[PDB]
């Protein structure tokens, strides 16, 4: 379903794991319904304290 990949996709965007982003973006997302405001601050969190 939809959601079983957007947390997919928030999980190889928080870890690098390109190969797993590769093959998510070919088979096809959403990125109309990903982008809201709360996910972007959550993925902007993810930055390293040091």
């Amino acid at each position: 379903r939809s959601f079983h990949l957007e947390a997919s996709l928030m999980d190889a965007l928080l870890n690098d794991r390109p190969e797993f982003v590769r093959l998510l973006i070919s088979h096809g997302l959403s990125l109309g319904h990903f982008l809201t405001p709360m996910r972007l601050a959550q993925l902007y969190s993810a930055a390293p304290s040091n």
